This record gives structure tokens, sequence and C-alpha cells, in this order.
């Protein structure tokens, strides 16, 4: 398991969610299938020209499983996956621009819903999450698990869970005070509301 620190932006950003006072959480769970469902797209598109891409897996899917006694909500979906350079300098890159465009807004009067649009939703999963792992598998890389409970750093180490074929898992690892969204009530509402018309199948696993 290797550890690596944040940079001050991104790291101030995670802080911000975390301390901030807001009550519409629920956005969480939009950004997240948002992303899935981003990831899903370039996988189908890259088919498209190369049919072998989906090897690995045809099925387009985005799986919701919540679990009350490990207190997690894992969204799972067969997307496009990262790989080990995504996951420490690609998607680092990412979260700085994003950040620096997303602190500049709020500013100026622009609301915690709207980190979407600066790239950086992943994010918003802090709203309701205390540690956030993730488990993903590119095409072109092998199976690794990043993980970050805030705090300045996160980790990366090559996963030796289950095989997912490809794809990406977020595991949050829900705060003692948001269990609601582990509720097949609130979760069917939530998705409902932000996420009615993803074109991937959402399947919303029960216990
Ligand atoms: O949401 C996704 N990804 C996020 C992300 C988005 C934007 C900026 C950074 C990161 C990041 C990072 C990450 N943040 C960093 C900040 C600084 N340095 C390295 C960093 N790595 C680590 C793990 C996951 C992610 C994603 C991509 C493809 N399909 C997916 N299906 C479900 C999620 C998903």
């Amino acid at each position: 398991m290797e550890t690596f620190a944040f940079q001050a932006e991104i790291a101030q950003l995670m802080s911000l969610i975390i301390n901030t006072f807001y009550s519409n959480k629920e956005i969480f769970l939009r950004e997240l299938i948002s992303n899935s469902s981003d990831a899903l797209d370039k996988i189908r598109y890259e088919s498209l020209t190369d049919p072998s891409k989906l090897d690995s897996g045809k099925e387009l899917h985005i799986n919701l499983i919540p679990n009350k006694q490990d207190r997690t909500l894992t969204i799972v979906d067969t997307g496009i996956g990262m790989t080990k350079a995504d996951l420490i300098n690609n998607l680092g890159t990412i979260a700085k621009s994003g950040t620096k465009a997303f602190m500049e807004a709020l500013q100026a009067g622009a609301d915690i819903s709207m980190i979407g649009q600066f790239g950086v939703g992943f994010y918003s999963a802090y709203l309701v999450a205390e540690k956030v792992t993730v488990i993903t598998k590119h095409n072109d890389d092998e199976q690794y698990a990043w993980e970050s409970s805030a705090g300045g750093s996160f980790t990366v180490r090559t996963d030796t869970g289950e095989p997912m074929g490809r794809g990406t898992k977020v595991i949050l690892h829900l705060k003692e005070d948001q269990t609601e969204y582990l509720e097949e009530r609130r979760i069917k509402e939530i998705v409902k509301k932000h996420s009615q018309f993803i074109g991937y199948p959402i399947t919303l696993f029960v216990e």
C-alpha cells in the first residue's frame, strides 16, 4: 500500500465539504451515478471502433448496494474504469483545476449542489461518507483500490479482492448520522428525483 499527499487545493475542498453546514446532502448519489454513467458512455463509445474492448464484460450497468451491517453504500458500474496512472496522476490534475474553478464559483454565489459542473462531483461523497474506497479495473491495467478518509492523504494498492472484469466500485463508509441512505425507500426516492433518465439500467439491491 502506497500513501500520497493531496495537493493544497483539493485538500481544502475536502475540508469544506466535511465542515460546511449543508442539508441537501442527497445530491452525492446524483453525482456518483452521473460519473458512472459517463464512464459507461466512454467504454461503450470505444467499443464501437474496437469491439474487443468489451471482452472483459459486455453488460453495461449500474448497481446500488446498501449494507446496514457494514454501514456502507456501494455504487458499482461496468464502465471504463481507472488505471493506476489515472488514480495517482491524471485525476490529480483534474481535481486541482476543477477545485480551483469550483472554489471561485462559490465565492460568487454558486451552491455546493453545482459541484458536478466542475468535474469534481466525486468529492460530494464526503457529504455523507467519512471514508471512500474506490475499487477499479481498466482494460489497460490491473485491479486497484484507492482510499481516503481525508486528513490530507490517500492510498493506492493493487486489489486482491473479487475480480471485477472491468468497472468501478465506489464504497461509501457512511457517517453515523447518515444511515438514511441505506434505506430502500430513501434511495429509490433519490434516484427517481435526480437520475430517472440515466441511459443504463440502475438496479437498487435490497437486503
Ligand atoms: O469519479 C470517478 N473518479 C474519481 C475522480 C473524479 C474527479 C477528480 C478526481 C477523482 C478521483 C481520484 C483522485 N483524486 C485525486 C486528487 C489528487 N491526486 C490524485 C487523485 N485521485 C481517485 C479515485 C476516483 C476519482 C470515476 C472515474 C471513472 N469511473 C467512475 N465510476 C464511478 C466513479 C468514477
